DNA sequence: TGGAGTACAAGTGTGAGGAAAAGTAGTTGGGACGAAAGCAGTTGAA
């Protein structure tokens, strides 16, 4: 079940964590060059809830 | 100066033992990209 989280990114939880989305939690570490690869690890994301908003604040 | 009993061995049927590497007997491990807008016929009660 932990592999299913890491294979899809879908968060199945009977509680619901304190988080506001249920998907996209894991990405593919690409190796097309090293700059692509090292910058997956310095990358941070605001949340997928904010990708659907029309406000640019 | 003949017979009555008799242990030592030559000699004859019954089954019972011996073994192994093939198979099979019960437990445990393990298999399984969507929280969009002004708007309209029906439809709320006045």
């Amino acid at each position: 079940k932990m592999q299913y989280f890491l294979s899809t990114g879908n968060l199945v939880s009977q509680s619901g964590l304190d988080l506001q989305q249920v998907s996209g939690y894991t990405v593919v570490a690409e190796k097309i060059n090293f700059y692509r690869f090292i910058s997956h690890f310095r990358m941070v994301h605001r949340g997928s809830f904010f990708a659907q908003l029309k406000t640019t604040t």
